[PDB]
């Protein structure tokens, strides 16, 4: 194969998710679904009476369910969040304005999302393809938290004033909006809870979200495969338009991203309704795209395999990344994996390479890294691999507390 496509769908579960899933299942393709549980509660202002049926269908036919927050940060679009807020915000179109405010509360709505999933589907954690606690994507934001050395933030994704498609909109990369700054902190909070977050390379979408009837203006399947081709190994998260879709700081050429294209789309574009004739026009586009992409040599996979799962018998070069029991590790030395030598907090073959910033065991720390431990921040003074006896509060040579006189 020439590469791997990760088809990802945002903002379900809604009635239209069932039609999208039915298209995928007809060709055996598995997608990753970034869900918002407010649709299960019936307050997300979509056709969503079949939301629970859509959630069950995704899980029952092998698609990966991931965490997109409870209500897509719409509490930040209105004065008081309630059952009608999704409709109120749809009437203004103001979703991107002040979309992130208090990052601790905003991050907490990812945790709320899981509480609601597990209420509506009590056996959801018996599904191996339920990744709600481990994989996330931030509303509006092409931001990434993959490894300790693979992060990116959408520095123009959300605004304090104008929508990014309005003519007077200005983004200053050196002084981002307060909403952007808050979304960066949200990324960091999730990473410390063990999430990875994934953005996207290409977006099957209207040119910009100010276009009326945005389901009517979707790229044809053949032209869209051309966009996927152009994104392969070209650092598309940094070059994508419009400016609010860019992932600034994305590490071009990073090995984990080689030969991969993450595709974003939204199931609500595949419905005949308020956004246009999306079912009539775009479900055939999606079906055709699956066929022509496979014919061109792409394979489809889900985001849980984007960072490959550690496997007995695999061959790892020094520096290769895996996940093991949901934690990211980096190989210390080239080796062939054996069943009794899995990655761990004490393994000599691996170090923990989670994108988290709390102090953690068995991390390869570099001078200048900042860790949090027992509620205090410390600078790493000298590179080392952390271990249980070298906690920051006990090692003045390795760490300097940001409140110490040694700083
Ligand atoms: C116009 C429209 O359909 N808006 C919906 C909104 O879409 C947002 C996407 O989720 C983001 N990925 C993108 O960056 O910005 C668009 C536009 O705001 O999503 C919300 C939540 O599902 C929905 O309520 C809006 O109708
Ligand atoms: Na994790
Ligand atoms: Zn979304």
């Amino acid at each position: 194969p020439k590469g791997t496509i990760y088809l990802t769908f945002d903002d379900g579960p809604i009635n239209a998710s069932i039609d999208v899933i039915n298209v995928l299942n007809e060709q055996g393709v598995k997608g990753t679904f970034y869900f918002n549980a407010w649709h299960l509660d019936g307050i997300g202002d979509e056709n969503e009476d079949r939301a629970l049926e859509a959630l069950k269908l995704a899980l029952d036919t092998g698609h990966v369910v991931a965490n997109h927050s409870y209500a897509h940060m719409v509490h930040n679009c209105v004065d008081e969040f309630g059952p009608t807020s999704g409709a109120e915000c749809n009437a203004t179109g103001d979703h991107q304005i002040n979309a992130y405010q208090d990052p601790v509360y905003d991050a907490s709505t990812f945790a709320d999302n899981l509480v609601v999933f597990e209420r509506y589907l009590p056996n959801i954690n018996s599904y191996p393809n339920y990744f709600g606690e481990e994989l996330a994507r931030l509303p509006y934001t092409n931001g990434w938290r993959i490894t300790k050395d693979f992060k990116a933030d959408g520095l123009c994704a959300t605004s304090d004033d104008l929508k990014p498609w309005e003519p007077g909109y200005v983004c200053d990369l050196d002084n981002p909006s307060n909403s952007v700054k808050a979304s960066i902190e949200v990324q960091n909070i999730l990473a410390n809870k063990g999430y990875q977050t994934h953005g996207w390379d290409v977006d099957w979408s209207p040119e910009n979200w100010g276009i009326p009837m945005p389901a009517n203006s979707l790229t044809e399947a053949e032209a869209f495969l051309g966009y996927v081709d152009a994104a392969l190994n070209s650092c598309a998260p940094t070059t994508i338009n419009p400016i609010n879709s860019k992932a600034h700081g994305f590490p071009c050429g990073t090995p984990l991203h080689a030969d991969k294209v993450v595709v974003l789309t939204h199931e609500f574009l595949y419905e005949d309704g308020k956004r246009g004739m999306g079912a009539t026009q775009n479900l055939p586009k999606l079906a055709k795209f699956l066929r022509i992409a496979k014919e061109a040599g792409y394979v489809f996979d889900t985001i849980d395999n984007y960072t490959p799962v550690w496997q007995v018998g695999n061959a790892y070069a020094a520096g290769d990344y895996v996940t093991h029991s949901g934690t990211v590790y980096k190989a210390v030395t080239a080796h062939i994996a054996q069943q009794d030598w899995a990655p761990s907090s004490t393994s000599s073959l691996w170090t923990n390479a989670d994108p988290a910033t709390n102090w953690t065991l068995n991390v390869s720390y570099e001078a200048g890294d900042v860790v949090t431990y027992q509620g205090l921040r410390y600078l790493v003074n000298v590179p080392h691999v952390s271990q249980a006896d070298w906690t920051p509060n006990t090692q003045n040579t390795l760490f300097t507390a940001l409140r110490s006189h040694h700083h």
